Parts: C-alpha cells; sequence; structure tokens
C-alpha cells in the first residue's frame, strides 16, 4: 500500500516499486504550519539510476540517496528537477556534492534563482515551448505549458507505462486547489490537454503530493483548477 503522509516522520523517506526499473520517493516535509507529502520518482538507466526531483530539503535527501544505496544499491548519476520550487530542488546541493549531475529547464533554474533557491547546475535544452518533449535516457521530459508554475515538467517512462506528472497532477481525493501562488490558473488547463493528448496511454500517474491513480488524475485536476478560478 502506498504510503500516505501520516505514516512518514520527516526526515525518512520511503520508496515504492512501480514496476521494472521505476520506483516512487515519498517524503514529508512542513511548509506553511503543515506536514505535506511529496513524491519524487527512480527510473532505472542500466547499471545507472535517473532521479526525478529531490526530498524536499537537503536532510530528505540525504536520507533519500541511503535508501536508494540500501535498497537499490544502483548509483543515482543524474537529477532532473521539474520546476523551482523547494519540493524539487531543495536538496540539490546534497545531489551534486554526492556527485549527481543536476538539471532543470533554463526557466527553473532561472525562477530558482530568482527565488533563493539552490540551483541546479545544468540546463536542458528543447523545452522552451509549450507542447516540447525531449528524451533523457528512459524517460521523456515533456512541458506541457504553464500550470502549477510557469516551469512544471511532466515526465514519461514509455516502457512502463508511467506518467510523473509532478505538482500540475493532483491526487484524486484533493478538492481544493492548494499552493497556486505561482500558477498560471488560465492556463493550467490547457496545459493538461497536451498532457492528456501525448500520454493517453498511461497506466499510473503520479501527482506531486499524495497517492498515484490512473489517467482521471488529469480531468479531475482540471476541475479542481477551474473550481478554484470561479470562487
Ligand atoms: N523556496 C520556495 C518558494 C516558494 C514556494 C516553495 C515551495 C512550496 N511547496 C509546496 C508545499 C506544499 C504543497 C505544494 C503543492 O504542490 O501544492 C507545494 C508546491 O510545490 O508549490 N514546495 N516548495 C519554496
Ligand atoms: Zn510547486
Ligand atoms: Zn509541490
Amino acid at each position: 500500500e502506498y504510503p500516505t503522509v501520516s505514516e512518514i516522520p520527516v526526515g525518512e523517506v520511503r520508496l515504492y516499486q512501480i514496476a521494472d526499473g521505476v520506483w516512487s520517493h515519498i517524503a514529508t516535509q512542513s511548509f506553511d504550519g503543515a506536514v505535506y507529502p511529496s513524491n519524487g520518482l527512480i527510473v532505472r538507466d542500466g547499471d545507472e539510476l535517473l532521479l526525478i526531483d529531490t526530498a524536499w530539503g537537503a536532510k530528505n535527501t540525504a536520507a533519500l540517496l541511503a535508501e536508494i544505496e540500501k535498497q537499490i544499491g544502483l548509483p543515482v548519476t543524474r537529477a532532473v528537477s521539474t520546476h523551482f520550487h523547494d519540493d524539487r530542488v531543495g536538496g540539490v546541493d546534497v545531489l551534486r556534492a554526492a556527485g549527481v549531475a543536476t538539471y532543470a529547464s533554463p526557466s527553473t533554474r532561472r525562477l530558482a534563482e530568482v527565488e533563493g533557491n539552490e540551483i541546479p547546475t545544468h540546463s536542458l535544452e528543447g523545452l522552451s515551448s509549450s507542447g516540447d518533449a525531449v528524451r533523457f535516457g528512459p524517460v521523456e521530459l515533456f512541458y506541457p505549458g504553464a500550470a502549477h508554475s510557469t516551469d512544471n515538467l511532466v515526465v514519461y517512462v514509455p516502457s512502463a507505462s508511467v506518467l510523473y506528472g509532478g505538482c500540475a497532477i493532483y491526487e484524486l481525493s484533493r478538492t481544493s486547489a492548494g499552493n497556486v501562488a505561482d500558477a498560471d490558473l488560465a492556463e493550467w488547463p490547457t496545459s493538461i490537454e497536451r498532457i492528456q493528448q501525448h500520454y493517453p496511454e498511461a497506466q499510473f500517474v503520479i501527482p506531486g503530493h499524495g497517492l498515484p491513480g490512473g489517467l482521471d488524475l488529469l480531468k479531475h485536476t482540471t476541475n479542481v483548477v477551474k473550481a478554484h478560478t470561479n470562487r
């Protein structure tokens, strides 16, 4: 069973195996007075591992590297951050010092900089325009357009039919918007439509926070975002 927020002490990291060579990592962090869960992804890349997003903070991310060594043993060699917030780049300095090459789009790195957040080392090219995709080892990276943030990326594992939507996708139980201070509410439904046109056979959809499900997370997220708009 997928771990939930009350089951994970802040500072601990769970791994959840989704398919052969695909796991999610789950951690918790206090933010604005409450403790939230947060998801990232781990994708096997032959004798290496590709990491998607930190575990939200230097300490959680150190524990993430430890859990990966304990439970998988393959080396993390590259990391991608899917947007510029703490829950995606917080812990990038730990990844870098540990020898992980850290990547993000130029927009993400620039917004992280403006924000005073840790900054992935390398820019990802080819993701500047809505609908752009690029191959990155065992995954495709997709910029669906502005949504949760103007820079947010989604990650697809074609061999596993795993779509990692990051914080642009909500879990099914979520009935209100959440942190939208950096969102583009008007653009967000359109960006989700691009995701749906691109990955309609996704069998496992992972939100930035909370429980994975099926393709219905997409439409559901559109509904919640619009409802937040209309009031
Ligand atoms: N340094 C900085 C600046 C602004 C925002 C953040 C941040 C906000 N985070 C969130 C906390 C709880 C929930 C969510 C969500 O996706 O709904 C987020 C988020 O990613 O915005 N995570 N990092 C950090
Ligand atoms: Zn965010
Ligand atoms: Zn988030």
